[PDB]
C-alpha cells in the first residue's frame, strides 16, 4: 500500500496566536513516519500573523491584491517553520509551483508550499497540488472537527456530516470549512477529501485508513 | 484620466482561427483609447485552446495540467494583439500584476494571457483591474451581455451583490468574486459593441453595467 | 546497450493542420517504449499551428524576431501535447534550456522541448541538445523519407542517399530537410544522425539499429 | 538635490506588533522627503524574526536556514510599509540593488528587506547605497545614537576608521566594512529623531554623524 | 533621430588584455551620440574566451559548454564598457532583447554580451538590431572591412544578397541571415575607424556598408 | 564513513596569471576521487583575471559594489573551468544558491559555485554552503601552507599554528589567510575547517583523514 498525500494543514492551526511549537513538533512526526510508506506533500496557511500583517495593510487602503499577496508572503514565511521541523526529510525551500513540488517527490523530499496567488486560498492551493500530483488523497487538518451543517463554533444546531460526495460539499460551501474554488477542484477532479481537526491529526497513520471522526469527501 | 482593463474573450479573437480585421480594429482603437486613458490587456483562449485541451483530455491529463496548456494558448493568442497594438505594446507578455503596473509606468499597454490554474482570464482582469485600481474593467464575450439565463433577458444595469447570484456562465465566479469584494465598475459587452470601444467607455452602449 | 538519444519531432508532422493526434499517441508509446532502454530526450516544432501564427503577425508588419517568439511559443503549446501523451514517463514541464533537461534525464524523466531562441529551429535545438547531452544519436523524424538530392515532394529527379558525412548535409543544405545551424552543429560535433518519415518512425526500437529507409549521416 | 538611502531597523517599525500610527507618519515623511529627494528604503526583521527564527532554532535549523526566516519576514515587513507609501512606492519588495535602480528610475520608492545569510539590513542598506552612491545613509535603530559602549557616552562626530573600532552591536561589521570602504556619510538616530525625517536629513539631529 | 546598435568585437576590447584607453574613449563617443541617437551594445569575447575556451578543449568538454564560457567571458566583457559608461549605462548586462528594450525606455544604454550557443555576439547585434528595429548597426571587428577574401581587395557597398556569399570569416553567417532576411543597413569598420563613432555614422568611413 | 565535504579552492590557486590547467586538472582528479566515498560540493574564487578586471573598473571610478560583481562573475567563468574538469561527475552549470547546490548532492553530483552576493568573498560562499549542507568539513585550498602568526610571504616571524578554535581564527584575522565574515561563519556554527596549500592538496584523501601540514580550526 502506497499512495500519494497531499495535507492541507490551516493556518489557523500552524499558528494560533504565535507559533504552536507543540503542533508543528508533532505533525512534523506524524507526517514524517507518514512519509515513510507514501509520497508526501504539504501546503499551510497563514494563521493569526497573516490576519494581523493583512488587517494592518486595510488601514492603509492597500487593494485586496496586495493583500492577497501579504498573506501569501506570511503562509510562506509559516511554511519555512514546518520545513524546520521535517528537518532532513524536507525539500530545502519553499516550493512555489507544482511542478517544483513534483520534483521534490521525485528526490524522495518532502515539499511544503505556502500560497500561490491572488484570489483563492491554500486550500485551493492544495486541491490543485492533489490534482496536479493526482493524489489518491488530501487531508485538510483544519480547526474544526469535519465537515458541518452549520458554523460548529456558532449555530448549536451544527451537525457533522461523516460522508458526502463532492456536490454535497459544494452546497455547503456555498450556503466555510473549505473555501469555494478548492471545492469546485475538489469536484471537478472528484479529489478524495478528509477533513479532521487538531485531535484526529495526532494519528495520520489512522487517519489515512479511514479510522477518524473527521469527514469523507469523494465521488 | 482613467484607468481601463479589457478583458476579450478568446472567441472573440480567435473564433475559428483569428479574427485578422477584427484584431485590426481592436488593436486601433485600444491605441486611441490609450492617447487618453492608461490602457491594459487581458486576452482569452477561444476555440485553439479547447482543441489543445481536448487533445491532452484524449491522453487523460489532469485537470490542471489542462489549465497550463489553455494558459500556453491564451498567451500565444496575447502575442497577436501585441504584434498589432505595434510600438504602442510592452514587448513581452505579462505574466503577474505588477508587470503590468511597470508597464503602465512606461506608457505601454501591457497585454496578459492566463496565470494560474483554477480560473479564467475574467479572473485574470479582475484581478488586473483591482491590481491597478482600475476605474473601468471592459468584458468583451461571445455573450450580448448579462442575461437572467442561457426566453431570457438582458439586466441594463445590476449591482456586484446581484452579479454573485446570477452566476451560480458568462463570467466565471471568482471573478465575480474579484468584482464584488472590490467594487470594480465593469461593462460587458459583446463582439458588435466591442467594434466602437472608444463609445463604450462612456456609456454608449447595450451590454451591461455593473456597478456597487 | 545503453545509449543516449535525442528525438527532433518535426512540427509539420506532429501538427500538420490540426494536432495529429494518432500520430502523437503512436510516437508516444514509441518513445516510452525506447525509454525503457535508454536514455530518451525530446525536441518538437510548430507547424501549421506555428505558420499561421507568425503569418498573422507578418500582415501587422511586426519584426523578425517576434515572429520567432511567437514560433518558439507555439512549439511549447505542441510540446506539452507530447508531453500529456507521455504520461508519468515525461518531465512535467516544457524544458526551456540545456542544462534543464540534463536534469530530467538524472531523474530518468523524459524532457520535452519546444524552441529557445530566435534565429534557429528546433532543428538547431535538437543539434545542441545531443550535442550538449553528449548523445550517441539524433533522430530527424520530418516530413520526407531522408535526405534527398532534391526537393522530393518537388523536383522528380531527386534521389535519396542513404548515407553521408556531415560536409555532405552541409551541400545539400546549402544548395532543406534540415536547417543551416543544425546543419553546422551537427557537423561541429560530428553528431551520428539519423532522418526518417513517419513511415520508419512507427518503430524506433528497429530505428536505432539502423534498420530503416531514412539517410543516416556521420563522420 | 539628493539621492538617500533609510534603513529602518525591525525593531522600530514592528516592536512588538508593527506599529500603525508609526509605521504611517514614517511612510508620510518619506513621501515628502521624496517630493525633493531620491529615496530608497530597507525594512528589517525586529521582533517577529527572532520569534520565527528560535522557532526553527528549536528544530536545530542550520544558521544558514535560520537567516533565510529571517531575510523572509524583512521582506513582510516591507509590505507594510510600501502599503503605507501607497501610489508612490515600488509594488513588489526589490530584492536586488539594480531592481532598486530600476525604481529610481521611475521615480518610486523602493522598499527592500534582507538579501543574503550572513548579514543584516543594515549591511544590505550599506551596498545599497553604495550601489546607487547615495549621498545620505540614514539608519534608524532602537538606540538614541553611537555611543562608547551598550556610563558610556554618545559620540557626535567620527569617522568611518572610528566606526570599524567601535564595532569590535548598534551596527553590524559587514555594514561598517562597506561605510569605511567607500566613505558614505552615514547618520545614526533613534526612533525619537525618526519622528521629523525632513529636519534630521539636515543635520538637525541629536544622533551620529559618520564621515571620512 | 536614430536608433543604432553596435557591435564591438572581442579582439578590439579585448587584444590581450582589456585596451584601457580604447574603451575609455569609445565609451566617451558612445555616450556623445546617446544624447543624438538611442543607442545599444553587445560586446563580444576576445582573446579571453579563446583561452578559456581552450582550456575546457582540453578536457574536452562538449562544443555547447564551451559555448556558454565563451558567453561568460563576453558578460564579463560588457561590464568593463558598463563600468566606463558610467550613469549612461543600464547596470546590469542584458541577456535577451525585450530586457534591452525596457533599457531604451529608460534613455540608459544597454550593453549585451552572447546569448545562446550556436551563434556568435554578431548574430545577438544582428538580431538585437531586428528587434530594435534599428536604423543602423555598426560592425567593429578586427579586419578594415568586407574584402573579396582573407591579394583580396575591399568593396565599399554590397546588398545583403551579396554578404550571404562572401559568407561561404569576418561575420557569423546566422548574423549574415539575420541582416539579410531582414534588410538592416549595416557598417563593417575596423578598429581605426572606430576611434570617431560619430562621424563614421554618418557615412564618413573607409569600411564596408551592406544595404538592401 | 561518509562525510560530507566543501572544498573552497582559492582563486588564486587556481588563477595564478591565466588558468593554471595543471592544477586545475589534478585537483578535480582528487575531488572526483574524494567524491566516490563522500558528498562533495566546491567554491571556487576569483584569482588574476578577476583583479584585472577589478582594477579596470576602478580605473572608471565605478562603485565598490559593481566591482564586486565583476569579480562574482569572473569566479562563474573560473567555476566552469572546474566543471569542465570534473567531468561527467560535475553538476553542469555553475550553482548560484545554495538549494541549488543542495539539489546537486541528492543528483549525486559535484556543485561548484563562485561568488554569490557584494560585501564578501568566496570564503564566506564556503562557509555559509558548508553550514546550509551541514558539511562535516571545509577545506580551504589558498596559496599558503596554513594559518600563521602574521604573512608568511612577508614576515619573517610568522610561525604557524597547527590548531586553533574559531576564537583563534577571529583574533588572527582580526589583528589575512580567511575574509572576516567568513570567520564569523565558522565560529558561530563551529565549522570543522582544514587551512592547506598546493602540496597537500595533491593527496585530499590524506588530507580529510588528518594527515596534512596545513591548520585544523575546531570548536
Ligand atoms: O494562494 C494563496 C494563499 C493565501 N492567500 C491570502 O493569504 C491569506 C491567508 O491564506 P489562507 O489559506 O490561510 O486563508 P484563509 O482565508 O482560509 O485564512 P483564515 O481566514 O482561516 O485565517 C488569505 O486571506 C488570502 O487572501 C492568497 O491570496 N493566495
Ligand atoms: O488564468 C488562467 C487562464 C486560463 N486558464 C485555462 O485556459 C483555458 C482558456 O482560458 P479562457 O479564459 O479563454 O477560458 P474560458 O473557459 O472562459 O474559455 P471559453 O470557454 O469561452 O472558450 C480555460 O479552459 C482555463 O482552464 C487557466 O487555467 N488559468
Ligand atoms: O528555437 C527556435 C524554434 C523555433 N523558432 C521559430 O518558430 C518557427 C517554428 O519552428 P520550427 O523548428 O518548426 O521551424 P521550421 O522552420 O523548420 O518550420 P516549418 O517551415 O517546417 O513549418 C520557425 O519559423 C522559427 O522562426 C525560433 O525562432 N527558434
Ligand atoms: O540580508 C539579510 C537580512 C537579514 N538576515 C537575518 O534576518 C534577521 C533579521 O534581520 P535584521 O536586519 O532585522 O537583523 P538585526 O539582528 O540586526 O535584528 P535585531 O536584532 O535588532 O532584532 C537577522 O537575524 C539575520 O540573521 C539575513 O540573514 N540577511
Ligand atoms: O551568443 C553567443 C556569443 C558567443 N558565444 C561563444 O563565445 C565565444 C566568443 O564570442 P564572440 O562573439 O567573441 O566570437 P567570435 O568567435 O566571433 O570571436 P573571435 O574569434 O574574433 O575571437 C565564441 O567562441 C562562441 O562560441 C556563443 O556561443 N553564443
Ligand atoms: O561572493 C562573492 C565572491 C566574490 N566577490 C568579489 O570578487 C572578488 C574575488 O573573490 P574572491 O573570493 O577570490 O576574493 P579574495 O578577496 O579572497 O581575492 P584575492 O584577493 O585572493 O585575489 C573579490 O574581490 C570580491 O570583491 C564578491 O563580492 N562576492
Amino acid at each position: 500500500s502506497h499512495m500519494r498525500i497531499v495535507f492541507d494543514i490551516g493556518g489557523s492551526v500552524l499558528v494560533p496566536e504565535n507559533p504552536d511549537i507543540d503542533f508543528i513538533k508533532e505533525i512534523a512526526y506524524q507526517l514524517t513516519k507518514v512519509s515513510e510508506d507514501h509520497e508526501v506533500a504539504v501546503v499551510v496557511g497563514g494563521g493569526k500573523l497573516a490576519r494581523k500583517y493583512i488587517e494592518v495593510a486595510e488601514k492603509f487602503n492597500s487593494s485586496e491584491t496586495f493583500k492577497d499577496f501579504i498573506g501569501i508572503q506570511i503562509t510562506r514565511a509559516n511554511a519555512m517553520l514546518l520545513i524546520a521541523a521535517l528537518r532532513e526529510k524536507a525539500y530545502p525551500v519553499v516550493v512555489e509551483d507544482f511542478w517544483e513540488a513534483w520534483k521534490a517527490v521525485q528526490l524522495k523530499k518532502i515539499p511544503v508550499m505556502g500560497g500561490t496567488h491572488p484570489g483563492h486560498t491554500t486550500d485551493a492551493v492544495a486541491a490543485l497540488l492533489a490534482e496536479f500530483l493526482k493524489a489518491d488523497l488530501l487531508v485538510v487538518i483544519t480547526n474544526v472537527d469535519g465537515v458541518y451543517t452549520a458554523d460548529p463554533k456558532k449555530d448549536p444546531t451544527a451537525k457533522k456530516i461523516k460522508k458526502m460526495k463532492p456536490e454535497e460539499l459544494l452546497e455547503i460551501v456555498g450556503k466555510s470549512v473549505i473555501d469555494p474554488l478548492a471545492a469546485k477542484i475538489i469536484a471537478r477532479t472528484g479529489i478524495k477529501t478528509i477533513v479532521i481537526g487538531k485531535e484526529d491529526a495526532k494519528d495520520l497513520f489512522r487517519v489515512i485508513k479511514g479510522d477518524h471522526n473527521g469527514t469523507t469527501i469523494e465521488p
